[PDB]
């Protein structure tokens, strides 16, 4: 399967119609929202137990931590990346029992982008920053797996990681609709099982009611249904469109812990699946 650019690239709204007047894409029985499953629910054996978060911009203190088997990450877990801000991160990610922590970036983890970092030359605090206070920000996680355009397999599952979203303000990891993001999504393997973004793909918990829009990446999604078809594609961006989702065989996780005013309340979900 070769994923080309869609012709509804540039105007999801448009997209997310187009595809529902013609193929009933985002329409019932297939597409649904699934709800959580409470964390005193079973663990059967021979599964694992993904706990999923995502945007929780440095505000961690708080948040109360259910069992699970392994941590997914899906990016912003800091303000504006400051290697202070990575430090605290990393500090609370040791703390938890999880057998392993897998963690992407998102768009506020500026010092992550090193593209962005050299066109800095809007953001004072971060422009004050020297080299050497951020060629090492990545490896400041060090109770995690940080995943950047690249994978990981554990428990023999195939997961893969990358930051891109679409453009929105020119911070981290921006990139223009269709065929920049489609060089990024062609990097995802076939075989991948758990697929962590941190933005949606179109159609799955990506509208912003402030905009009446829907925002998703139209390659990201049609990469995801149509060539990868992963079990689970887990993201944040879109604060208001935490909750799940399935088309009948993926499931979507839009994992935003932070809500769109910043509050840290949504609980974080958890999503079991057997063992490959
Ligand atoms: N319209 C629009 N809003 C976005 C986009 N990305 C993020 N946002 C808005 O900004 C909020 C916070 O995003 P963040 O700055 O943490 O990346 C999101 O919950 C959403 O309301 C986008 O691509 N388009
Ligand atoms: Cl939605
Ligand atoms: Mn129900
Ligand atoms: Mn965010
Ligand atoms: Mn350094
Ligand atoms: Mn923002
Ligand atoms: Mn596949
Ligand atoms: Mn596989
Ligand atoms: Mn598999
Ligand atoms: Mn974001
Ligand atoms: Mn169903």
């Amino acid at each position: 399967v070769t994923i080309t650019v869609d012709e509804y690239s540039s105007n999801p709204t448009q997209a997310f119609t187009h595809y529902n007047i013609n193929q009933s894409r985002f329409q019932p029985p297939h597409v649904h929202m699934v709800d959580p499953i409470p964390y005193d629910t079973p663990k059967p054996a021979g599964h694992t137990r993904f706990v999923c978060i995502s945007d929780t911009h440095s505000r961690t203190d708080g948040i109360q931590m259910p069992y699970g088997d392994i941590l997914l990450h899906t990016g912003d877990f800091t303000e504006l990346g400051l290697p202070s801000e990575v430090k605290k991160f990393n500090d609370w990610l040791g703390n938890l029992p999880y057998e392993y922590k897998i963690v992407i970036a998102g768009n506020h983890e500026l010092t992550f982008d090193k593209e962005f970092m050299a066109d800095l030359v809007r953001f004072p605090s971060v422009s004050k920053l020297k080299p050497e206070d951020f060629d090492n920000v990545q490896s400041l996680l060090t109770n995690s797996i940080y995943l950047q355009d690249s994978e990981v397999t554990v428990k023999g599952f195939r997961i893969y990681g990358a930051p891109w979203t679409p453009w929105f303000n020119g911070w981290g990891f921006n990139l223009p609709r269709g065929q920049s993001l489609l060089d990024k999504w062609n990097l995802i393997p076939e075989g991948t099982d758990i697929l962590m973004t941190h933005g949606p793909p179109l159609g799955f918990r990506d509208w912003v009611p402030k905009e009446l829009q829907r925002v998703g990446c139209v390659e990201l999604l049609n990469t995801v249904q149509r060539r990868v078809r992963p079990k689970l594609h887990v993201f944040g961006g879109i604060h208001e469109g935490y909750g799940t989702m399935t088309d009948g065989y993926t499931t979507y996780i839009n994992a935003s812990t932070c809500t769109v005013s910043f509050q840290p309340t949504n609980p974080p979900i958890i999503f079991d699946l057997p063992n490959p």
